């Protein structure tokens, strides 16, 4: 899935 962190979308 997609996780949003500190202004950045990551796959985890």
């Amino acid at each position: 899935s997609w996780t949003w962190e500190n202004g950045k979308w990551t796959w985890k």
